[PDB]
This record gives C-alpha cells, sequence and structure tokens, in this order.
C-alpha cells in the first residue's frame, strides 16, 4: 500500500507543521521549515503540497523576506518533483480578522482582506496552483444581534464577485473552492454546509468559476453523512477539490488522520470518489496529535495516505465482486438508475399500473435485502 | 397576546390530531374527527389548517367515502371562516415508501409517489392552498450501498421536474416547498438542511416554482443555526412557508411547541420574519406531548400562538429602542450593510488605504461591542 | 466465523420480532411467534434469548392464556437447547406508563409498575434468568416543571429496594442491571450515562443485587466512548450484562446490527471485553431495519455474530503481535499500569526527582507514539 | 438587578483574563494583571475569584517572584473585600501535560503532576479556600490502544489517595471537587460527566473529602440535561462548588456568559439551585468572547451576574404564584414526592388495588397537564 504520484496526495504546509497550540495548551513541537516539510513529504510518497499565505511568508514581512522564503520553497519543490494544485488565504489568525474577513462588521477590514487574498492569488498562479480555497473561519457569530445575515450574504457575494472579475482580468485559470465549516472558531459559521456552499454559488456573477472543498471531519461536526454530500458535489459538478482527515462525531474539529474517526464512512467516501471518476487532488488537511514528536508527525501523515490506499483496494475489490454484484441487482439499485417516467407525464397519468390497479401490498411485501448487501460490504473492508 | 386573523397562525391536521404514539409506546389518546380540530383551532384564534391527503382522507377510500370526508370538511371550513393554505402528501407511513416515494430503488414505487402525490395536488388547489409541501422522510439510507446518492438525485430531479409540468399543464398558480430533515426515519435522509434544499432547486427545470418550507427543529437536529438558515432562505428569495416548533438540540425530532426549546433561537427567528416582512403562514408542525389529555392538547396549541405573539413584542421593542439603535451602531451592523468596494476592483487595487498603508493593529484593537448589544437583546427578551 | 455456544451470543425476542413500526411508518413485516424466532436464532449459531414480559405473554391475558405462552415457550428451548439468561418488564408501551413507572407521578401507577415487575420477576427466575434488567424508558420529562428529579430519584431508589427486598425474601438468585439511556422517549431520561447509574447504585440499600447493562448506542446517543464507559464499570466490578448493536452518532436510537455505526468502537469493545474476561451474555439488542423483509431479518442477526467474531479475531491478532507489544511498550502503557507512588505520600513530599529537580522540557519532548500504534491496530483490523 | 455580597458571585482569574487565543486565533486582548481583575471585579459587585496556580504565580517563578505577586494579589484582596473561596491547578498547558497528569503514561509525570497540585493547595488553604477543583482536562485519548482505561482509573484513585492523605495530614479543611468534562482537549476525557465522577468518588479511601464541581458548558457538550444532573448531585450530597456559563449545544466549549446559551436550562437550573438551598459559591467559569475589547470583558462579566439575578426572580415568582402551585398539584408533583409503598413490600404484594384490580385505562386516560404548567413556566421566565 505504497503511494506513487498518480494518488495525487498532497498536504497543507500547517498539516504535519502543526505545533499542538490547542485552545488549553502551548506549542508540543517546534515549527518546521516548510523546506523540511516539502522534503519529508515527498520521502513518504506525497506528490504535492499546499499553503496560506502565512503560512510560507511569515505575515508582515519585507519585500526580500517575501523573495527569500518564496526562492527557498521553490528550490523545494523543484529538488523533490513536489507540485502545489491548490493555495490559500489566512483569514482568521490575525486579530484583525476577529469579525470576519470578507463579512467583518467593519468596511476597512473587509477591503484589506480582499487585498491580502488577491496578493496570494497571484502568488498561487505563480507556483501553479489550479484551485484557490477559500475558508470563511471568521464569517459568523456568537449572538443573534451581532450580524445580520442577509446583509453579511451581500458582502460575501461582492467579494466573492470581485475576486471572479480580477481572475477574469488577469487571464488567470484557476477556481475557487468555498470550503464549508458549520461552526468553531465562530459560534456558527456562515455557509455551514456543503448544501448551504453549493446553494450560495448559484447566486454569484460567474458560479462557473466556483466550486466547494468539502471536509470530512466538517460536515460530520453537524453529524451529516460526508459521503452524501460529496454525492450531491459530484451531482452539481462542483467538487473541485477535497479535505480528507477523521473526526469522531459532534464535538470541536479534531483533524485526526484519514481512516480514523468514522472508518465506514471514509470507505464509502473512496468507493464514491473512486466510482464517479474524481481527478482532483486527495488532500489531507489533518494535524498529528499533540502527543506527538517529529516521528509520529510523519507516522501519521503516512498513515493518511495507507488507509486511503487500503480503503481504494477494499471498496474496489466490493464493486468487482460478482456476489456483490448479484446483491446489488436483488436490492434493485439497478433500478434505482433507470429513469422513473421515461415515458412522459400523460403516459404516467394513463398508466393504470401506477396506481388504479397497483398492488401496494406486494411492491409493500418485496425485502429490500440491504443488510446482506451490507454485510458483504463489511466483509470486504475487514478482508473476511 | 390574543391571536389576530392578520397572524395568519395555521397547524397541520396531523399536529393536535397526534395519537401519541411513538417507537416505544401505544396511543394515549383517541383519533380526532378533522371537523373538531378545525373547531377547536379556529375557537383559539388560529386561521388555518394543512393537511396530508391521507389525514384528511383514510388511506384506501372508495370514492363516496372520499367525498363524504371532504364535503365535511369544506362544511367545517366554512362554518369556522378556516383557510387551508397548504397540503402535502403522505408518502411515509404505508409500507410500500419503506425505501421512499420519488427515490425509492422499486420504479413502480417511484411512479405510484408521484400518481399519489398528484391526485393530492388536485385537491389541494380545490381547497384553495398556495403551497404544496414535499417532505422526502423515507428517501435516504441505513447503509452506504442502498442508495447510490447521484442515482437517488436524478430521479428526485425527475419527479420535481413531472410534477412542475403537471401544475404548468393544470394552469395551477400552486407552487412547491421542500422540506429538509437530516435523519429519522431513514438513517441519513437526502436534502438534510435548507443549504441542500436550495441548491438542489437550482437544477429542476422550472426553479421558480419551488422553495423551501424549514422546519426550526429539522435544521437543530444537526445542530445548525435555524436563524441563520432562513436568512439565506430569504436571501435566495425562497421562503415559500415555514414549519414553526422547538427542540431541544441534536436528538430525535422532539416537535415541542414553539417557544418550548431553544427559546433565545426562537426569539431571533421572529425578529427576522417580522424584520424581513414574511408574509406566508406561521404554520405550527408540533406534537402535543403524549403525556397530554385533550385539554393539554388545546393548551399546548395555544402556548405555540401566544410565544409567537410575547417574541414579536419583545423583538420589535428591541429594534425599535434607541439604546438599541445605539448599540448597534457601536457593532458596526449599519457598515456591515455597506458594500465594500462599490468604487470598483481597480480603485481597490489601487487604495493604499485597504492595504499598504492599513493600520492593522489599531482596527484589531476596536472592539465589537457585541456583548453589550446581546445584553440589550437578553434584558428586552425578559422585560428586564 | 461460525458461532459456538461458547460464545453465548443471545437475542432479545424484540429484537427479530420487530415489526418494523417506527414514528412516521406502519408494520413491515408480519408478527413472529417467539416459537419460530427460537428455532431460527439457534440455527444461526445463537446460544439464548431474552424477553419482557409482555414480548411473551400479550398483555392483559388470562392465567390459562399465560401458561399456553409459557408452555409453548419452553418446548422450544427444549427442542433447540437455547438458553434464558435475562428477562425484563415493559414498563413503556402501555399509556398507563405515558409519565414513568417507578417514577410516575402518580402513587397508583408506581405501585403497579413494581407489582407488574414481580410477577415477571418470578417467571424469570423459572425460565432459568440469572439477571433482570430494569430499562426505565419512561422515567424523566419534556419539560422542566413536570418532575422534581431529587424526588424521582427517592422514588427510584425506593422501588429499586423493594424489588432488592423481595429477591432476597425468595432466596432467589437474581441479580439487577441497569440500562442507561440519555433520552428517546422521554427528552431527558433519569440514570442517562453509566456513570449516573453506576453512582444510583451505591445509593441502594443492597448495592451488591445491582449492576449496569450498558448499551453501545445509548452511549454514543450523548456522543460519550462506549469502550471507556464500560472500562469504568469493570473497573467497579458491576458489568453484569451488556447490549450490543450500532449506531452513527448523537440521533435517534437506530439499533443497528452490531458492527455497523461505529466500526472502530466497536473493535475497541470487542478488544476490552476479551482482554478483560468479560464472561456474560453476548446479547444483540438490535433492530433489523424495517427495509427488511423475514430473510433480511435473519441475515442481520447472523451479521451481528459474525462481527463479534472478526472483530475478536482481530483484536486478538492485535495484542498478540510482538511489533504491538513493541509500540506499548513504546508508548508506555506499561508505565500506566505501575503505582504512580506506591513508595507513599512522603517518599513522593521528599522526592526532589518528582519536582525539584523534575527536567519537564525532558520529558516534554518524548514523544508518545500513539499513531504508530493506532496505526498498527488499524492495519489488523483491516487484516493489511 | 444589582448583585450584593449574599449573592456569592464568583470569578476565576482566567476567565475576565483571557486574552482571546482559541485553536485558530493569536490574542485580541493584553493580559490582564490580576490586581486590576480583583478590582474591576469588585466594583461590578462579584464577591470572589478563583485562580490555577499559573494564573497568580507565571511557571517557572523564582521564590522571590512568587512571594511578590502573591503580596501584591492579596494586597488587592485587602483593598476590596474579595474572598478566594476556591482554586485549582494547571494540569494541562505546558507541554509536559500533552497526554495528562495524574493520568499521564509516564509515571514522573504523574508524580509531578501531584507535587504541584500540593504546592498549590498549600496556598489555596493560606488565601483561604474552601473547594480545591481538579479539572483533568489531558486525562483521556484520541486512540483506543493509548489509554488502558482501568489502569488510568487506577492511577486516578491513587492520585486522589494521595491528595486526601495530604490534606488529612495537615489538618486542612479545604475539600476537593472533581470538575467533569466529556470531550476537549482530548478525543474523550476520562470521568466525562457529573454521573462518571459521582461513581468514581464512591470508590474513593476517603469519599466523604470529594464531591464535584459541574460546569453548564460541559453537560450540555455531551447533550445532557445539566439541571437533571445538578439534581441528581444534590441528592448524593455532593455539589460542592458549581460552574456557570452558556453553550449552544454539541459543539466546542464556548464558555458564554451564564444565561446566554440555553436560556430555559438557566433558569430551571437557578430554579433548582435556589429552591435546593445550594450555599456555595455561584462561580463563573466564562470566556468573553475574543470579538470584544477590555470594555465588553466587563459587560459580559456583568451580565453573567444581571443574569442569574433575573433568573432569580422569574423562578422565585413561579414557585410563589398560587395559580402554579395549584397547576402543580394538577400534575401531581405533590403525589411524586409521597413514598410509593411506605405500607411495605407485603403489603404492596397484598393489595389489589396495585394490580388485579388497578384499572390501567382509567389512569392512562388521566392527562398529565405538563404543557399548562410549562406555558405557566414560560410567561413568568418572560414577565408575561
Ligand atoms: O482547509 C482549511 C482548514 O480546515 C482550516 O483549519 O485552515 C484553513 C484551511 O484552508
Ligand atoms: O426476499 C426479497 C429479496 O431478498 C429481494 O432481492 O427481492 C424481494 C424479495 O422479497
Ligand atoms: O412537515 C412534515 C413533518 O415534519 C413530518 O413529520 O410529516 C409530514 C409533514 O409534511
Ligand atoms: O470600545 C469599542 C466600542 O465599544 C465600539 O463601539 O467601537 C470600538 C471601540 O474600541
Ligand atoms: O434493553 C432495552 C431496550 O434498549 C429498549 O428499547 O426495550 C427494553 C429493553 O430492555
Ligand atoms: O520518539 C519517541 C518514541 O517514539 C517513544 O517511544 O519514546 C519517546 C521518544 O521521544
Ligand atoms: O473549571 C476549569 C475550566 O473548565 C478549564 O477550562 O480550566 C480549568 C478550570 O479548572
Ligand atoms: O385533564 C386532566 C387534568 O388536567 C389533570 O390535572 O388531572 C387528570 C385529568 O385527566
Ligand atoms: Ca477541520
Ligand atoms: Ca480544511
Ligand atoms: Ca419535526
Ligand atoms: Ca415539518
Ligand atoms: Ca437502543
Ligand atoms: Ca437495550
Ligand atoms: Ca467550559
Ligand atoms: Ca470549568
Amino acid at each position: 500500500y505504497q503511494p506513487t504520484p498518480e494518488d495525487r496526495f498532497t498536504f497543507g504546509l500547517w498539516t504535519v507543521g502543526w505545533q499542538g497550540r490547542d485552545p488549553f495548551g502551548d506549542a508540543t513541537r517546534r515549527a518546521l521549515d516548510p523546506v523540511e516539510s516539502v522534503q519529508r513529504l515527498a520521502e513518504l510518497g506525497a506528490h504535492g503540497v499546499t499553503f496560506h499565505d502565512d503560512d510560507l511568508i511569515p505575515f508582515g514581512s519585507s519585500d526580500s523576506e517575501r523573495e527569500e522564503h518564496v526562492k527557498r520553497f521553490r528550490q523545494a519543490l523543484d529538488d523533490t518533483g513536489m507540485k502545489v494544485p491548490m493555495a490559500t488565504t489566512n483569514l482568521f489568525t490575525h486579530p484583525v480578522f476577529k469579525d470576519g474577513g470578507f463579512t467583518a462588521n467593519d468596511r476597512d477590514v473587509r477591503r484589506y482582506a480582499l487585498r491580502k487574498t488577491i496578493r496570494n492569488i497571484d502568488l498561487a498562479v505563480e507556483l501553479g496552483a489550479e484551485t484557490y480555497v477559500a475558508w470563511g473561519g471568521r464569517e459568523g457569530a456568537e449572538s443573534g444581534g451581532a450580524k445580520d445575515v442577509r446583509d453579511a450574504l451581500d458582502r460575501m457575494k461582492e467579494a466573492f464577485d470581485l475576486l471572479g472579475e480580477y481572475v477574469t482580468s488577469q487571464g488567470y485559470d484557476i477556481r475557487f473552492a468555498i470550503e464549508p465549516k458549520p461552526n468553531e472558531p465562530r459560534g456558527d459559521i456562515l455557509l455551514p454546509t456543503v448544501g448551504h456552499a453549493l446553494a450560495f454559488i448559484e447566486r454569484l456573477e460567474r458560479p462557473e468559476l466556483y466550486g466547494v472543498n468539502p471536509e470530512v471531519g466538517h460536515e460530520q461536526m453537524a453529524g451529516l453523512n460526508f459521503p452524501h454530500g460529496i454525492a450531491q458535489a459530484l451531482w452539481a459538478g462542483k467538487l473541485f477539490h477535497i479535505d480528507l482527515n477523521g473526526q469522531n462525531g459532534i464535538k470541536y474539529d479534531q483533524d485526526l488522520r484519514f481512516g480514523a474517526g468514522d472508518l465506514r464512512a471514509a470507505f464509502w467516501l473512496v468507493d464514491l470518489l473512486e466510482s464517479a471518476g474524481y481527478s482532483g487532488p486527495r488532500h489531507f488537511d489533518f494535524k498529528p496529535p499533540r502527543t506527538e514528536d517529529f516521528d509520529g508527525v510523519w507516522a501519521s501523515a503516512a498513515g493518511c495516505m495507507r488507509n486511503y490506499l487500503i480503503l481504494k483496494e477494499r471498496a474496489a475489490a466490493f464493486r468487482a465482486d460478482p456476489e456483490v454484484q448479484e446483491a446489488l441487482r436483488a436490492s434493485r439499485l439497478d433500478e434505482l438508475a433507470r429513469p422513473t417516467a421515461a415515458d412522459g407525464l400523460q403516459a404516467l397519468l394513463d398508466d393504470r399500473s401506477a396506481f388504479e390497479e397497483f398492488d401496494v401490498d406486494a411492491a409493500a411485501a418485496r425485502g429490500m435485502a440491504f443488510e446482506r448487501l451490507d454485510q458483504l460490504a463489511m466483509d470486504h473492508l475487514l478482508g473476511a
């Protein structure tokens, strides 16, 4: 279960570089130079790395320092063959963003958020990124009177439209991917789920430039089914990128390594990504637990890729098994894929077998055989 | 705090008529004749009533029985002055819908679900309903292999498109409102939140014919903020109807009376509905607890309306209070409502005050004053 | 992975016999005669069956009918070799228990609950049960003023003490096991978790006669860690029985088959039961989904046992693997098992290495190596 | 609604002194000198303040610095009349406690945790504290193999027993109060709820020296009912202290000001504390949101006390209202408080009215009248 470049495994600098500070605790690890992270990730088999502006160039850097940080990072990419498929802006750490970046009540802060984002889009394009993620972690509120949500959505649409106008004006090919999160750090965050983000994009001036970047743990923090949400994003043609990790139910964002947390949902997620032919990066946005030292960081990163590969094998074995294919037919998954009334409305209205002469009791008595199907899925996942 | 017709308070026959059966218990109340419910609700001050096909006409009724049930119900509406603003189809009780109505794996069941829905749309229009709700409570799954979600969304779009074609073909003015629910009775339900439902409608052939019918307790079962979701529905122009009740967090659907459950969210919800000028029915979809007898049913129904009216008074007093208006300005809610960059992209890019000369520390130091604002909101809610 | 009698797999009559009625749906399966269930379960490899009074003898049965129902059930046990290790009372279905059995506000109902329980304890002992479960599903409230909790705990202690006095007076060897549940059907249920139940037992007159019957899905409905709760019950010497099933997080009680839901928690649970040498029944309290017909019921029941057996194999392989034993030492699990200060308080107070000369930085720098350990656990669970 | 000394309102130095750092953000406020916090809290009407060792004396302080910090703090207490009723140890911030203090796998860390705790107990007693809180925020795990829970409970009992032996040996009158939390910062924390903590105390060598310090938001993070848990702690005689704040359901620990979050549960909590005659500190363990500046910190602290006082008034008005007293009788709360069978077991067994001649249907038909009672409670809370 060894990673290959074709696996398109990527990691954020902030994942393996997380120093272990939490709401109740100081750092447990020293900061990592991005150069070292790129070298270690490449040795593990990763194919790419992603960054926030402030992960790559320390906030408040001079132009000379900025150029030096980029130069060293570019050298590490060149030394390893690593790609930079995606970048994003830090609009959450600095205290100025305490009430948001794009939807801050203070208009001067909203303007500043856009200028900081635009500067980094230019850098992202220079490093070859195809996707630019927006995670509005500070957009939201802890109390009802603090944020009029319709006004905040107007400000959020305004900002995304300006960014769309900027990329179009520069002839860039980069597309945006909005990453939903339901809460944390704000009490409630705006566009809290993949559904809210999909609905919002359809009101933007150039919707084609935007998609979603769903994260396993985020949808799970709302107790939602992550593979279902990904299916709806795929159905919309909007799965531009994805963040893989684990989460143990409704609680704070744990960012466990992928495979940890809800193992069965990880299995059905990989089954769906592979069956649907998702072709973007398989990006891990996780945090090696603060209990770990540097050796445990790299073990945790390797485990993300290993788990994806084991799950890929088992889901492929499941779908290819003739006994599973027979069970899928027994459960009528083939009939779910056939149109309900390709004959048309009038034909349906005149079809007595659809109503007047439909034997509801006979239909009701037919078992769905879903448990047998699911135990074949469990046996394949466990290699039983 | 006495209801008036202008309050547009409505109730489902199945709410006050709920007999108290739960997963672990038999009925605690006798069935109510819809005629009696219409009479009692009208005496409490309600203005309208809603129904599923099977609440008004027992499933499997002959045409003569159907006509008789409707005749008596029409007489009660006429005797009381009560309206029927909304109706819906029962696509969840009968065992034939065990795997769904519109998204059942069995194609014959999907066709039957549409024929049952169409028959009731005709009746709804005859009774004067303006909104027809779809609640796909059986659409979903308990296991991963049982339902391919992209195929189910294709079947769901197909069904909604056929229904849109049917209402258009009859020249009806009725519009549809899809009611999201994240789970229960299925392990996970398709279109689980207001966001997913809004995003789905934008892929339908005639999106203008569809909106949402969000329910307080449903969004709260995903731990989401209900007033935020309603704000996004309003922002989209899609709040066609609403279901009001209470819920105590993430657990089974409690359907408490409105005002119970999360009282502060009820306050901010009524504040938003009234400020936004929502003009549809204020419909209660709740269940008087099974501990209650018939007298407690009517007390619970009256309490729904009373609570809405007390909250309406307190939210109006809050928004009208000059001290609150000053606090809103102190927290910059006025600046949230002003465009970020009406000057345009190029002007923003050339504005040094937005970046090069923006004093982030001075901006960061400015408190938002949200706690003072929220304690004024608490004082108004409590009449302190 | 075929069950043997030594596996002590048991099932409630109400599990495979569940007819599929839910809050929104009618039965999807015909009732099962307990005789048929005992025969089918025995054919699958189960070793025992459990019952509520009302599952075995229909509520309101005459003495002759009661004797006949018992006679046929005894014949089926004799025909199959099946055991009856545990029984319990239905104090939740009948409307008289709408506000509780032992803690009903109506005193006449509390007395009746005790008389109904006592009658069935006599029957349980006659059928050979060693454990009598109490699940106070109706003990609790939907509103604050409805139940004074200190008074309800007094009534609950009174009832358990009377039951303890009754078994002691008859010379029975049967012991009680209280099954916690946090909510559903009541908004909040009294003794909501294994901790609350353990604490309550320590205030009973004969605490030795009571233990707990924790259920996987119940603790998970509070988002608690089920193996941790079982560890605390074991630590207390109070794990008298256990209910095995699956649950997908915080939501209504799903009662999926064991292995479904949180698969990693099922793995750590079986690892703990086996390592601790738990010797009671491995009882499944689950509901085959209502999508299923009779064939799917038996497939679901078989899957419960299969999953327990696969997890038993993988956890045993994990603990026996020398590489895992080395990792456990690397993570200091051996040092967790050694007393902190067997040298005593004064020796600790005078030990400069414990404070004055303790190098906190050197200790802090040592990684815990938990991720490597956990990926060995994942590899064993998946057979990778 | 102005605080008085008799209200016993207290606050932790770390509450109003919280600098606003979160998992995704830097500090938004400068550190406060404890002297200033004591002065400001006293001006607001608080009566006492509490501390962790490391809030009062910076970690790694020399003896001279330690004495100076204490001297200035003692001067501020003397200048204001403020009390120090409770203290606790910081066993979570420093990286050495990354795997716990008392239950760290590393034995040297467990010894160090006890020595750090003992040093601060001496200081707490010198400052007049009556209660010493233990919050084992780092005791727990993110993965199954990392912590054997029975061994960790042995180590936890060992540590508490040594602390009990230490206070007894010094003749101190101080008692301990264990504060449960279900998760955060560890994936799952040991003794996750008030029930688990109560059960654990009953296994300690001197149980009389230990009680609980429940926190509103903590029990709510498990979706549990906080007033119910407090009722069980009161029933056990173990409510030694309490932490008051708000929380909006199951998610990360928000620590909102008291009254925010679940307002109805705050009402029933204050009703219970006052009716039961709880006589310990009404301590606020909350964090003014990081959106706020210093003025908003003091507004938030004042709001905690104001809300407690408004709720105290409304709950007292509720219990004193003759119409509410009549409703309580109508709902049989008086019968809940009467023994079920003071006549004894044999009298119950021979009482035909308890079984043979009990009319279950007549009893079942009696409504509980809980909705009318609850709407009187809502009307009192809102002053309607
Ligand atoms: O993906 C986002 C992540 O979830 C957050 O924690 O940091 C910003 C990243 O863009
Ligand atoms: O028993 C069921 C079978 O498993 C399924 O495949 O077809 C319907 C039948 O009723
Ligand atoms: O609004 C829906 C309700 O939530 C459900 O329980 O019954 C169908 C109704 O249409
Ligand atoms: O103190 C703050 C004030 O409350 C707000 O209104 O303006 C910013 C100031 O910094
Ligand atoms: O174990 C209990 C189960 O969880 C409940 O649903 O039925 C009573 C059983 O005793
Ligand atoms: O690297 C760590 C190792 O994995 C563990 O076993 O001992 C502490 C070391 O610091
Ligand atoms: O009460 C505890 C609080 O909940 C935690 O966050 O800090 C330690 C305090 O002792
Ligand atoms: O209607 C009910 C009344 O409200 C209660 O107080 O007594 C039982 C009666 O049945
Ligand atoms: Ca995350
Ligand atoms: Ca992410
Ligand atoms: Ca509902
Ligand atoms: Ca509804
Ligand atoms: Ca259950
Ligand atoms: Ca059970
Ligand atoms: Ca807290
Ligand atoms: Ca606390």
